[PDB]
């Protein structure tokens, strides 16, 4: 009955449309064009609710969506995704949170940072260093794997978690 509107961001290749799709469908996608931007929907029981998450996949391609408008401005939550293995995508994390804060014209917006491909041994970011920088944003850090689903339904669901704390705040 409750909805709960995720938006997950990130530079291409982190593993966004393979998160989105390992948590809607359990099961780890091997290829999945990275031009394409969907919403997918899934109702799921997080920590005793029953709600409908409305998750938008995004791919970062110029073309005019009015359905990404409408997630970015409506969006209650973001995951932004980098990868433990690629220090160029936890260097554009900045970038991500920082349009999302102007989008909600707030500095408290519910967030959570994703660091995935955790199951891989070429790791050049290191834990230290991402919950160093969740601590200065003020938001949770969780490691996932869209491969093996370590991580996975912790990040949605502590994203939802955090958007029920910023709900019960604003009234
Ligand atoms: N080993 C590993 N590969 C991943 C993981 N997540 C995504 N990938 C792979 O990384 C590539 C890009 O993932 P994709 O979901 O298309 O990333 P996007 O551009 O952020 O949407 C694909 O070849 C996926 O199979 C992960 O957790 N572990
Ligand atoms: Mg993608």
């Amino acid at each position: 009955m409750t909805e709960y509107k995720l938006v997950v961001v990130g530079a291409g290749g982190v593993g966004k449309s393979a998160l989105t799709i390992q948590l809607i469908q359990n099961h780890f996608v091997d290829e999945y064009d990275p031009t394409i931007e969907d919403s997918y929907r899934k109702q799921v029981v997080i920590d005793g609710e029953t709600c409908l998450l409305d998750i938008l996949d995004t791919a970062g391609q110029e073309e005019y969506s009015a359905m990404r408008d409408q997630y970015m401005r409506t969006g209650e939550g973001f995951l932004c995704v980098f990868a433990i293995n690629n220090t160029k995508s936890f260097e554009d994390i900045h970038h991500y949170r920082e349009q999302i804060k102007r989008v909600k014209d707030s500095e408290d917006v519910p967030m959570v940072l994703v660091g995935n491909k955790c199951d891989l041994p070429s790791r050049t970011v290191d834990t230290k260093q991402a919950q160093d920088l969740a601590r200065s944003y003020g938001i949770p850090f969780i490691e996932t794997s869209a491969k093996t689903r370590q991580g996975v339904d912790d990040a949605f669901y502590t994203l939802v978690r955090e958007i029920r704390k910023h709900k019960e705040k604003m009234s």
